[PDB]
């Protein structure tokens, strides 16, 4: 079992030191939580696991102006396949404030996607495989997270 | 089912979890602040405990500066402290990361892993086995090597 930091400054990605699959997990924790950030351009944050191809496994996109949150998968070169939403941002985050945790459980034939303490989805894939690569993606100007996420995975659990 | 449980931990005081931690469950200790010149630890300036139900140490982790070592340890409710393992040069385990710091105790049932950040300083075979039920950080504001309060992150329900 193996422990990994990875700094993500908004708008940017990382390659994994240990590649996450079946069993493992990865939190990305925000030092903030800005509910009273401008619209999104749609999207004011989103936190992405990606494929060795480079295919979006998971695309978690929240929206305050939509007050949604919205969960995808694409293949590097296709379009966005069937779209998950759940409605609420403010309520997903309830409990914590000036900051929070976003934690994706990968188990095999599904995500669990948990905020906070809170299971958020129970996400079927639409696309499987290994976990290589992450991003957060944002502006500084309105995004609800800080401007780095700190991305942790436990790898090797199984 | 697999769940994730948050607590505030203030210096001193011990949270019972709402989800026990058992074999293959994970638990990190996340600090705000790393303060490696802190004052004299009499003799420990930190420590990080997890519980049985019956208030036995399964494992007791020491940060102590002066005596520059990092110490683990058990101990049942009301008897003496077990066999002792160390790691000397606390600064050299939190290498690479200033400002704050994390750690991680993997429970593998036999043994306690416990990382530092992201370094392995320790494959701690239990001297005492059963389930955590509660945690602790134990200091004092001033002589600390983490924040006023750590945040206890436990992922449970794995295997």
């Amino acid at each position: 079992q193996g422990v990994n930091i990875y700094n993500i400054s908004a708008g940017t990605s990382v390659d994994l030191a240990a590649p996450v699959t079946t069993g493992d997990i990865v939190t990305f924790f925000s030092s903030a939580l800005n509910l009273n950030a401008g619209a999104g351009n749609p999207n004011n944050t989103t936190a992405n696991l990606f494929a060795e191809n480079g295919a979006y496994l998971l695309h978690i996109a929240f929206r305050l102006q939509e007050n949604v949150i919205i969960f995808n998968s694409r293949q590097p070169d296709g379009p966005w396949l069937v779209e998950q939403r759940v409605s609420d941002v403010a309520n997903q985050f309830a409990g914590i404030d000036g900051k929070a945790m976003v934690t994706v459980f990968d188990h095999g034939d599904k995500y669990q996607v948990v905020i906070n303490e809170k299971t958020v989805i129970q996400y079927t894939k639409q696309i499987s495989g290994l976990t290589s690569s992450l991003s957060y993606n944002a502006t500084e100007e309105t995004s609800i997270f800080s401007t780095v996420v700190e991305a942790v995975t436990y790898t090797g659990l199984a």
